[PDB]
């Protein structure tokens, strides 16, 4: 019995090298999209990987409510490209980069995720500081990071250029109307610095490698189809939907800030609704539109709103004041005398205590049925032409606290991507059906295999180890016409009298193509056919 | 288990109870509680008390 | 060991005590005694009671 020794190893002497952390400042150029270019030319840098982008956010002064989106560093990136003299080596969109890093909690934390950055801070005077200057770090994960020095990008005596395109500053900022965003936008400038790990290698022996480069296709608005052409060697395919808020002003009622659970979203929304829902006043409350229906709460504390009973009990109400309930705070309906969507009927029990000192109701326990979709409705959709009612019956004070939100990486139709609006998915390679499903079993598989919490519907064709094998791909057959991937979905049917029915959707299809990387005459890549 | 010996009393596991009575809902809304309840008590079956 | 818990009382280990008083010697001469004293009690050191 010849036995393999599992208590000792014969240590290999590795290639002689020395690593170094290297920072570079960029050249910035500019609706004038901001672009940073970083030039890497150094004869003693043989390979590199682990790119990190530094961004200095300035001091924010003035009046209004201002905050940064979570993961602001990732969300300010529109596009990243690595090139040489022979053309582009590897590139990615900001959405797909953020997708690839969504499971790296450390990287997400470094890119800007804290109370200081992401709470909605309030400025009271034109000289009040709303945010202090800060620095975020964006880990640009590339295929050259999977196996450390084995997968690194070798600079075969070539000059490597890294180009970063930035999103407009309105994408990364949550603000109210009181904040002077025009001035802020005129003054804001991205200040980037690029870091990487360089390797000074002694007598490097270079071999050709393989690289996967994502390619992204967005369908037209509300179409259930998208197609990616010229597919010859794909390792994976993923499909998801994005909301198109272009038909709105991008104003929402609430945003939970640094708290990012579904419960947190719902709590912020309910908190914003309670100030206009239950009113303690001397006589009929004033300052609400004519369409508002404010009723007094009887001695039994129960108000009926057409099949719905709301239980209101407030402590310490003065003897000259009564408790009032808003029975149609937000209303939606497409036909005049049919079903109505009423945000007031989604409450069952409201208790609290009136404060004589601050003249407010401090709410204690609330029983309600608000979900994430309601927190995700845009304010424009409550008052669209299709609504036969006056949708928004809130006070002017609460109307003034709505927030502009322009986050570019939102999936689905809600902030959490919690509702699945795809009820059937079909993929075709050429004309034949490659995959079909009704439930999200492919998303279950993507999450199980990548150990992620925010998976998408994904067909993965590669199950081999990463760089020590050539990746397994679905291969084209141009003779039989199998050279394109077509995706058709069936959207989940929503009620025509729910405002979320009118959020516009786009289908996104991402394809990972296989490329050969060769190192004769500098660095170059060729698409595998 | 014995008539005049040690007794297990869930009431003696509390040391401080504060709260506010609500006239509207006719309930006591409790604020801070000081107690020594542990996981085993939450795990006792109701049949074992009787 | 605890103030209001179980107590070890040597008096509770007796159930019946009968005897006769002697006027001449001013003592009680005990006849039958019913008790539950065992060898461990006779083996307790006086220091351990206090």
């Amino acid at each position: 019995i010849k036995r393999s020794n599992v208590f000792a190893v014969d240590s290999q002497i590795p290639t002689l090298y020395m690593p170094q952390y290297i920072s570079l400042s960029g050249v910035m150029t500019n609706d004038n999209q901001a672009i940073a270019s970083f030039e890497i030319r150094d004869q003693y840098i043989t390979a590199l990987n682990h790119l990190v982008l530094s961004l200095e956010l300035p001091e924010v002064k003035g009046m209004g409510r201002f905050g940064y989106v979570p993961y602001v560093g990732y969300k300010c990136i529109n596009h990243v490209s690595i090139s040489s003299c022979n053309g582009v080596i590897w590139e990615i969109e900001g959405e797909e980069l953020y997708n690839n890093c969504i499971n790296n909690t450390i990287a997400l934390k470094h890119s800007g995720y804290s109370s200081e950055l992401n709470d909605i801070s309030i400025g009271l005077t034109p000289n009040d500081t709303i945010k202090e200057p800060s620095t975020v770090y964006v880990y640009i994960k590339t295929p050259f990071d999977v196996e450390d020095t084995f997968s690194s990008l070798k600079l075969s005596d070539s000059k490597i250029t890294v180009t970063v395109t930035f999103n407009p500053v309105s994408d990364i900022v949550i603000r109210d109307s009181s904040f002077d965003f025009e001035t802020f936008n005129k003054e804001f400038v991205y200040v980037p610095e690029l870091s990487f790990i360089g390797y000074m290698v002694k007598n490097v022996q270079i071999k050709p490698s393989f690289i996967e480069k994502p390619r992204r296709v967005i369908g037209q608005i509300n179409q259930p189809t998208a197609t990616v052409t010229e597919v010859h060697a794909a390792t994976s395919l993923s499909v998801y939907t994005k909301p198109y808020y272009g038909n709105t002003d991008n104003k929402f009622i609430s945003y939970p800030g640094y708290s990012q659970d579904e419960k947190d979203y719902i709590d912020a929304y309910v908190s914003r609704l309670l100030d206009d829902l239950v009113i303690v006043s001397d006589g009929p409350p004033t300052g609400y539109p004519e369409s508002a229906e404010i009723v007094e709460v009887p001695e039994d504390g129960i108000v009926s709103i057409q099949d719905a009973d709301v239980y209101v009990k407030i402590d310490n109400v003065p003897d000259n004041m009564s408790v009032y309930l808003h029975t149609n705070l937000l209303m939606f309906g497409t036909r005049k005398n049919s079903f109505i969507y009423n945000i007031s009927k989604k409450f069952s029990a409201i208790t609290g205590t009136y404060s004589d000192a601050t003249k407010r109701t401090i709410f204690a326990h609330i029983s309600h049925s608000i979900n994430i979709i309601d927190t995700s409705i845009p304010v424009s959709l409550w008052t669209s032409q299709r609504n036969v009612y006056n949708g928004d019956n809130r006070s002017a004070e609460s109307k003034a606290k709505d927030l502009f939100i322009n986050d570019p990486f939102i999936k689905g139709i809600d902030f959490k991507n919690k509702t699945d609006i795809i009820s059937r998915l079909e993929v075709r390679f050429g004309n034949d059906v490659l995959y079909s499903e009704n439930g999200p079993i492919s998303r279950i598989y993507n999450e199980l295999l990548t150990k992620s919490n925010n998976g998408t519907r994904t067909l993965t064709f590669n199950f081999t180890p990463k760089i020590f094998f050539r990746p397994t791909t679905i291969t084209a057959n141009v003779s039989r016409g199998k050279d394109k991937l077509s995706v058709r979905v069936v959207y989940s049917t929503m009620d025509v009298n729910h405002p979320i029915y009118y959020v516009q959707k786009q289908l996104v299809v991402v394809c990972n193509d296989l490329y050969k990387v060769s190192y004769d005459q500098g660095v170059s890549i060729t698409k595998i056919m």
